[PDB]
């Protein structure tokens, strides 16, 4: 029956991401759209950079609470505290499904830092367990969390890995072959669909570089990589500390709460439409890049151009060209978004609605190693010679392994380094990004818990030790 | 103390491997200049051809009478039955490790179909256990196996993964902790060397191809990345099968038995002597490019070249030309090539050397693959449009495919799709190589046992269920 089973939930999980990314991308282009039309009014600029955020996050909270409030959140704390033996089953019920999925849509479709993974791993595990009684927890779970991170974006080893690090002591081999099997095929037909929706033309890796794959680094720059590691340890233990300052001080904070608990939506109504206040264009936005959704951000991040070199004509980068400002240096204008975005990241994933901080950890990381990237392409000018032609600094590289780096010490994981060059299609650097997410957890690991760890803590879960 | 344990048991195996392949390189490169200086006189050609191989195989079968009995063959099978719990002390010991490492290195020089792997996962246990004596079985060997595999070729996950797959019921994660880090670091270490050494520049994959990573497949090919899958699936099964029918022949055959059994090294020189007398390039080399060396063998079939169009002069295709005989079209060259190796391979691995079937297997795979991409590119020749260029069928996907897949169904091994891909360091195949992995263990997996659950029967080990 198995076959069945694991069949089913494969292609279930690949046609609900699917069509989220499908809608989610509806939502931006209407967005954009709707802002461009307005375009000689500074007025209706704004009014329509903000209130489109505003009425979709109202939305995803409002439904959540009408419909199930076990679905806000990452749902990840919740399931761990599950396969450490405490069934909290008021979290595999199909209220929470429909609440997550139709909420979490319009979420993303906002722009607002609201991440899909962890989700994800949460509505699969639902999905599972419905299946299983329609048709013995450790063992739908931990299937459930692969196919939840394969299809959601179309990386089988990533999810199979992801299943074992959020064990508690042992795990199951049986889980091994039902994850990977699961897993692997939901992420084939979630591929196969973009190409049959013509959006892929073959199938392809979901955010795919460009990098030379021909002396991609030198050793002389592995250093920078190793520092890129370290410092996204300590970065990723700031990220973590902050969130819990964050959360016990709207829960705890002798006045504030007793505003909050009662005046319910004012949390999400204030923090969308300070994220969305700072991120206008014509104001702060032209210095922090604002004009990128999220995925655009993780495009133009992992460009293969060398943005302090590009002088003359700003065009020729394309859709990089948004991080060009005429009278500030690129590399200012990266130090900011990485600055604003990291609060504003933080403050994100606190609201009352469906979320999750892999994706944000994941632009900030590529921000911060984008930043070390271009600096040193300030210094060694260069290049190095091979086979009598030049090869340079390669920005993007370093983007690639931020954005690894800092999820690990985010979330103490390494299976960061499987989905990011899983997402990316290349692996020209796989030893330096291993390194560095090996180091970032070193560091962390020694510093603070785990983001998830954190919030069980936080939300007292009756988690076994 | 775990830091220094794992540490040096990482450093220690990533120079045992580089020095390994250090030496055998020069043995190859003795034996090509030696065969090249008799050029003029067939006589000669063929005493060099033949007793370059005969010493070194001859050799490595006594050194191992000589030193340590315990280790011929591949480790693996007695490494699974200590996991389960029967500690078969006597493969743990420093004359083990002594007499595999010296007599692997000869072997491998040879040219004779004899793996590299198999005998590293072994020689990375045995170091584990000696340095932990020196400074629990389980997490002792589970490391082991992960750096082995590792610093072999230089595969962190490829070890990881095989790390799980080798044990019974449940894994422990804090080995997957442990093993992950040393197995990263031994194979950055590994691949440092190659670069000091001059011979790869920057860190590199090992097998590095160079395919398009622009549109590299259609979905109309689909089907053929499928067949191989199933084909390979098949072609598994018989090879363990007919490996089994061996070595039960040699040890049973009323007659045979009496003979070899006082006779010692009769069986590896006339192994040997065959397999050295048919590869001779003036006999039927020429029709199995049989100039090739195993690493070469991969070398050339995972190429980016269509062989069936290469005409006109085939000195462009630099090192691959072996494959185009003036008289024979390339298609019956690699089916002649396949076959051949096929049983070659399999009695070359009953020898009482140290060895292995991953590698001959992998190569064995790679061809298949090829002869299936060779014959679509004379099927399919006008090639498709995109962005206003034609792409045409690139067979060296086909061989990739191919190799991972034939290796997992003579395993029942998933992670061989991982360390393919980590070998040849692009992963434009990913979702085909997965999905022919899997089908390739779903019918080997219902016809027979794994290749080291057959030698575990056969040897009577005291595996426990
Ligand atoms: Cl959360
Ligand atoms: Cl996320
Ligand atoms: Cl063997
Ligand atoms: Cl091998």
């Amino acid at each position: 029956e198995d076959g069945i089973f694991l069949v089913l939930l494969g292609l279930l999980m690949a046609l609900v991401s699917w069509s989220m990314d499908y809608v989610s991308a509806k939502s931006l282009q209407a967005y954009k759209w709707s802002y461009a039309q307005m375009q000689p009014s500074l007025p209706l600029q704004f009014l329509v950079w903000v209130t489109f955020p505003l009425v979709l996050i109202l939305f995803s909270a409002l439904f959540c609470h009408l419909i199930s409030p076990q679905a806000v959140g990452s749902g990840i704390p919740e399931m761990k505290t599950i396969l450490r033996g405490v069934v909290l089953k008021e979290y595999l019920t199909m209220k929470a499904f429909v609440a997550k999925v139709v909420a979490l849509t319009a979420g993303l479709g906002s722009g607002i830092p609201v991440g899909k993974e962890g989700p994800f791993v949460h509505i699969a595990s639902i999905c599972a367990a419905v299946l299983s009684k329609f048709m013995y927890y450790s063992d739908i779970l931990t299937v459930g969390c692969a196919v939840g991170v394969g299809c959601c974006f179309g990386t089988p080893l990533g999810g199979v890995l992801f299943s074992i690090e959020v064990t508690s002591t042992y795990f199951a081999v049986r889980n091994y072959w039902r994850g990977f099997f699961a897993a692997t095929f939901s992420a084939f037909v979630f591929r196969v669909l973009a190409v049959w929706n013509k959006d892929a033309v073959t199938i392809t890796a979901l955010f795919r570089t460009n990098f030379r794959m021909d002396f991609p680094f030198d050793l002389k720059e592995l250093p920078a990589f190793a520092a890129i590691g370290i410092c996204c340890g300590l970065l990723g233990a700031v990220f973590v500390y902050l969130h819990r300052q964050v959360m016990l001080g709207v829960r705890k904070h002798k006045a504030l709460s007793q505003f909050l608990a009662k005046h319910r939506l004012l949390y999400p109504g204030i923090v969308t439409f300070v994220i969305a206040s700072f991120t206008f264009p014509p104001g702060m936005g032209q210095f922090m890049a604002g004009e990128l959704m999220p995925r655009e951000a993780i495009s133009t991040l992992f460009d293969n151009n060398t943005w302090v070199k590009h002088a003359g004509d700003p065009e020729s980068l394309g859709q990089s060209a948004v991080w060009i400002h005429p009278r500030v240096n690129v590399v200012i204008i990266i130090f900011l978004f990485f600055v604003m975005k990291f609060w504003m990241s933080i403050v994100a994933t606190t609201m009352p609605i469906p979320c999750g901080g892999f994706m944000p950890v994941f632009v900030l990381g590529a921000a911060f190693g984008r930043l070390v990237g271009e600096i040193m392409a300030m210094l060694f000018p260069d290049g190095i010679l091979f086979d009598d032609i030049i090869y340079k600094i390669l920005p993007g590289g370093y983007a690639v392994i931020g954005a690894a780096a800092l999820t690990g010490a985010v979330s103490h994981t390494v299976s960061t380094a499987v989905i990011c060059f899983e997402l990316t299609g290349q692996i020209a650097h796989i030893l330096p990004m291993m390194v560095a997410v090996i180091l970032a957890n070193m560091v962390a690991q020694s510093l603070q818990p785990s983001l998830y760890d954190s919030i069980i803590q936080v939300k007292k879960l009756p988690y076994l030790p």
